[PDB]
């Protein structure tokens, strides 16, 4: 299933030989938050660029679901990424690594996949007084070839858009590779 994903990459995420693709798939994961803000549950989608080729996109929301179902022993936060607006499951397909961190209920969560196939269950990392989602994801390099770098001015235009088009939300870019920041938000 994840198989599918990998072996036509180009079908779910975009051309994946010149960017595309590989901005598409932190799009996906905005979307997600945004549908957050929609719901009424987040007012803050920080959009952060790595200097070790990761994006991490954290709200500040309800948190992703982190119960277990008792017969099958995964949890919603892992069907949630991992079964198949593509969908996040796609984004942890063609990730060599993908870390999600969910603070909900006073406890974070954690659990870390690999090209989608997670490598522990899901495991709780401490205690907060905060909600929220967090998804780091690291692109498969099998997968993207030429930019396999993200760029701020794609991610830029693309969240200034959102963040008009969903007025009220607070989103903001960072890029540690030279500490430019943005903060898009629209009344
Ligand atoms: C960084 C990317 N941000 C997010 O993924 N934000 C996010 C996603 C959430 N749910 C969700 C995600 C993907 C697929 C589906 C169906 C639900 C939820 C969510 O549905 N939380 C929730 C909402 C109602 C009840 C419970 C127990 C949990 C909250 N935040």
């Amino acid at each position: 299933g994840l198989d599918a994903v990998r072996k036509r990459p180009g079908m779910y995420i975009g051309d994946t030989d010149d960017g595309t693709g590989l901005h598409h798939m932190v799009f996906e994961v905005v979307d997600n938050a945004i549908d957050e803000a929609l719901a009424g549950h987040c007012k803050e989608i920080i959009v952060t660029i790595h200097a070790d080729n990761s994006v991490s996109v954290q709200d500040d929301g309800r948190g992703i679901p982190t119960g277990i179902h008792p017969e099958e022993g995964v949890s919603a936060a892992e069907v949630i990424m991992t079964v198949l607006g593509v969908g996040v499951s796609v984004v942890n397909a063609l990730s060599q690594k993908l870390e999600l961190v969910i603070q909900r209920e006073g406890k974070i969560h954690r659990q870390i996949y690999e090209h989608g196939v997670p490598q522990a269950p899901l495991a709780v990392t401490g205690e907060t007084e905060k909600t929220g989602t967090m998804v780091r994801f690291w692109p498969s390099l099998e997968t993207f070839t030429n930019v396999t770098e993200f760029e701020y001015e794609i991610l830029a235009k693309r969240l200034r858009e959102l963040s008009f088009l969903n007025s009220g939300v607070s989103i903001r870019l960072r890029d540690k590779r030279d500490g430019k920041e943005d903060h898009f938000h629209y009344e």
